[PDB]
This record gives structure tokens, C-alpha cells and sequence, in this order.
């Protein structure tokens, strides 16, 4: 699945891994994350992520 980078800190949201410690099971697409989900490292909102693809 896709990877998304936080433009603030460099954390990678990997859809294959999810974010289970913050309530997100593996295989959750970025677009399916709750509107209130934030970067687990720096707290950046979803707006600050960019998908890693051309």
C-alpha cells in the first residue's frame, strides 16, 4: 500500500503498518484515517502529509 511523509518531522505513515498504538489497524489507508488523527511524532495535522509517489 502507500506511504505518506510528514513534511514537518519526516515520520512515514505506512498504510501497511497502520498506527495501532493510536487506534489504527494495519492496512488503513491515509484517506480513511479519522479527521482528528495527527502525526504520532510531532502532532502535525493530516494536511501536512504528502503521498510518496510521482
Amino acid at each position: 500500500m502507500a506511504k505518506w511523509v510528514c513534511k514537518i518531522c519526516g515520520y512515514i505513515y505506512d498504510e501497511d503498518a497502520g498506527d495501532p498504538d493510536n487506534g489504527i489497524s494495519p492496512g488503513t489507508k491515509f484517506e480513511e484515517l479519522p479527521d482528528d488523527w495527527v502525526c504520532p511524532i510531532c502532532g502535525a495535522p493530516k494536511s501536512e502529509f504528502e503521498k510518496l509517489e510521482d
